């Protein structure tokens, strides 16, 4: 448990992602998830400081890294429902990170 | 909210001493960070991640399903000057450039 940012996977049906696709063909999903505790950055601390001081422009600001992917797969096919095979680009994680 | 400003860089002026890193200095700083909205919007991988996430096959898991403003590279170095004349170097202090990643 609470283990570490890194590459998942799934095996789930194209009509359960909701992107508008009837095929219920599946596809391997892969995403990013996990935990980023590898010591706070310089940059975060000081941005805490000076979030909490005021300081900083009444704006979204994310002082905490974030698992998400630094790559992407290229391409996933699968027989769609006019029964071609139809290619969704960017769809799995190939990388992932604490940004 | 629509119109909420874009994810971007941002500058202002601070004292050492602010960050409250440590350092008994009062040299002022140009600080730079990234903040703003991140609505992309709507990515396949974040569409799919999300309507996994309603679905609970996530396996518990944390999960980011949303783009974040955050720096994609970081200033090599900030240099200073201490109360009691010690020179210190601040590695990696300042975004360099900023992405919804």
């Amino acid at each position: 448990g609470a283990r570490p940012c890194g590459l998942r996977e799934l095996e789930v049906r194209v009509s359960e992602l909701g992107l508008g696709y009837a095929s219920d063909e599946t596809v391997l999903f892969r995403y990013c998830a996990g935990a980023c505790e590898a010591a706070a950055r310089v940059y975060d601390l000081g941005l805490r400081r000076l979030r909490q001081r005021r300081r900083l422009r009444r704006e979204r600001v994310r002082a905490q890294p974030c698992c998400r992917p630094t790559a992407y797969e290229d391409e996933v096919s699968f027989l769609d429902a006019h029964s071609r095979y139809h290619t969704v680009h960017e769809l799995s994680a190939r990388e992932c990170a604490c940004v």
